[PDB]
Parts: C-alpha cells; sequence; structure tokens
C-alpha cells in the first residue's frame, strides 16, 4: 500500500526566492513527520512535483497544495502505484538551478 | 506568435546510464534548435519531467518520438496547453541531473 502523484504547475508571476524557500522548508517539516517523500523542480516559473507514500497522506497534501495560491494551472496530478519509493532519504529533494535562483532574487 | 506547450512525466527505463542520459540530450539539443523547440528535462531517481513549447505540429511531433522511445515509458501526458510567450527561449533542452544522479547513472 504505497503510491505517487505527479502534477506540473505554473508558479506565481510575483514568485520570490522567499516563496521558493518557504514552500521547501514547510514541506520538509510536514513530508517528515507525515512519512511523505520526493522532489520539487523549479525553474523559470514552472513547477515539477513527485510525491510518494500511503494515499492517505498524500491526499492529504494534495488537498492543500491545490488550494496553494504561490502556483496556479496545478496540472492532471498523474496518480501511479508504486512498488518501491523512489526518493527514500528525501522528505522533499529540491532542484534549483543557480540562475532560477538569481533570477527570484532580481 | 503561436506557441503551445506540453508537459509530461516518465519513468526512466531500469537500467538507464549516464550514457543513455547524454545521447538523450545531445539529441535533443540538436534537434529541438532545428525544430525551435525549447524547453527542459529533469531526471532524478527514475523520474524524467520534460516541458517543451513550440508550435503545434512540432511539439506534437517531437512528443510522437518521445513516447516511443525505449529508455524510459509510463509517459502520462498534459494535452497541448496554449502559452502567452516561451518560458525557455534560449534553451534548446536545458538539464537538471543532480551530482548524486549523475553518481548513480554511472554505477555498473
Ligand atoms: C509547488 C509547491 C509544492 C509544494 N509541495 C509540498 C509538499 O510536498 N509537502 C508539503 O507539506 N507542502 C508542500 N507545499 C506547501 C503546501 O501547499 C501548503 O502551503 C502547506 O503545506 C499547507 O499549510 P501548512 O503550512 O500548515 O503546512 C507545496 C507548495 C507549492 C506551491
Ligand atoms: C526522457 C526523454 C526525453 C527526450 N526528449 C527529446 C527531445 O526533446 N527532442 C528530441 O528530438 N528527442 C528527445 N528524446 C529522444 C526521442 O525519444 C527520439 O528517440 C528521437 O528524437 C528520435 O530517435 P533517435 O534517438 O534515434 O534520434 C527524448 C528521449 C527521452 C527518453
Amino acid at each position: 500500500d504505497l503510491v505517487s502523484c505527479s502534477y506540473r504547475s505554473l508558479a506565481a508571476p510575483d514568485l520570490t526566492l522567499r516563496d521558493l524557500l518557504d514552500i521547501v522548508e514547510t514541506s520538509q517539516a510536514h513530508n517528515a513527520r507525515a512519512q511523505l517523500t520526493g522532489a520539487l523542480f523549479y525553474s523559470q516559473g514552472v513547477f515539477f512535483q513527485w510525491l510518494e507514500g500511503r494515499p492517505a497522506a498524500v491526499a492529504e497534501v494534495m488537498t492543500h497544495i491545490q488550494r496553494d495560491r504561490r502556483h496556479s494551472n496545478v496540472e492532471i496530478l498523474a496518480e501511479e502505484p508504486i512498488a518501491k519509493r523512489r526518493f527514500a532519504g528525501w522528505h522533499m529533494q529540491l532542484s534549483c538551478s543557480e540562475a532560477d535562483m538569481r533570477s527570484l532574487g532580481l
């Protein structure tokens, strides 16, 4: 009994670096206790995310994530059953480039 | 003027190597440049996300091939989303691959 959820979203046009850092730090905290793992990819106003865990916990955050106003167009979440975890060890691995971080700075 | 965008998420074939990844990018670069396809590829831990932007038909034609590709599977796609402006202009194939992922894909 273990599942994954994959979505693509368009980051708020006004998204700052502070916003990104907040998203990451909350996720770290929640996924940690809530036993979720995965990765968050940001570049140039686009989010990809992969969440994995128990269907219960994923549904929990995914309802929260969708309400979140730091992005929009939260697009066809692809709910796949998984045999094993893919990001064991990463309660939230951010993947954000040096350029992208510079941008969100300006 | 007439730009659409396509997003998908893939599962890398379980025997995918660093060389494979490198082949996927160089092919993409060469092609996307000629086809005016811009976008980004993210790989980590067996997972691929990609965002492609360009004129409707170019996106459509590459996506048929991307889906044929044996180096991955379970290609869940996102209906041609129309876009105001490009987002990765200049980038024909911006790659996201961590140093850790680089280590693993390069093991055996
Ligand atoms: C792109 C994006 C990805 C997010 N991913 C997670 C996540 O994986 N885990 C999580 O707990 N919150 C994530 N969040 C934050 C939640 O949407 C939400 O802000 C928060 O978790 C719910 O309120 P809280 O601060 O009380 O926990 C994400 C937000 C954004 C915009
Ligand atoms: C994850 C992934 C992403 C790919 N992205 C592109 C791309 O954006 N542009 C491209 O021409 N080929 C891309 N390819 C390669 C194509 O699937 C396809 O194989 C190629 O364009 C035609 O065959 P070839 O590899 O022998 O040249 C990608 C392959 C994979 C597995």
